[PDB]
């Protein structure tokens, strides 16, 4: 009865995947992470009465030549996507991404989300909420801003994509 996913976080480097990833699993924002290294972690959590298992895979830096694969993993339920509103170079990168990720995963109903991460930083915004949500309303996804420093804003993203993966 408690249920079982695994979500993979993708994006540019120093987006803040990493720290939003370790944010929500162990309440404490850090501030530096091997950034070229893929980690997993797990996390338990209980979403209105029921119990998840949380696998949360959180990749290493991706850029607009990352080689994405051809073919998507089954047990894969939900992907987010990462980018920063400090960085143009990011926003411009999650979009290659999600292009390269729609190729691979084609029409399978797995979720894709969109973050633009380090809402905390206002004075070296460069990427409007506008921007993001619109640019989440073309793909037909979810998005959220957030700020790793702000543990609720982390736990609404990774319950977010949970949500919709049960949609
Ligand atoms: N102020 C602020 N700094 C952040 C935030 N997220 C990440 N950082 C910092 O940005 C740098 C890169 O973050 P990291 O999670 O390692 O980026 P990653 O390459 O996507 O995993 C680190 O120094 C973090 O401490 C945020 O939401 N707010
Ligand atoms: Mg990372």
């Amino acid at each position: 009865q408690s249920k079982s996913r695994k979500i993979a976080i993708l994006g540019y480097r120093s987006v803040g995947k990493s720290s939003l990833t370790i944010q929500f699993v162990e309440g404490q924002f850090v501030d530096s992470y091997d950034p070229t290294i893929e980690n997993t972690f797990t996390k338990l959590i209980t979403v209105n009465g029921q119990e998840y298992h949380l696998q949360l895979v959180d990749t290493a830096v991706q850029d607009e030549y990352s080689i994405f694969p051809q073919t998507y993993s089954i047990d894969i339920n939900g992907y987010i996507l990462v980018y920063s509103v400090t960085s143009i170079k990011s926003f411009e990168v999650i979009k290659v991404i999600h292009g390269k990720l729609l190729d691979m995963v084609g029409k399978v109903q797995i979720p894709i989300m969109l973050v633009g991460n380090k809402k905390d930083l206002h004075m070296e915004r460069v990427i409007s909420y506008e921007e993001g949500k619109a640019l989440a309303e073309s793909w037909n996804a979810a998005f959220l801003e957030s700020s790793a420093k702000e543990n609720q804003t982390a736990v609404d993203v990774f319950k977010r994509i949970i949500l919709e993966a049960e949609k």
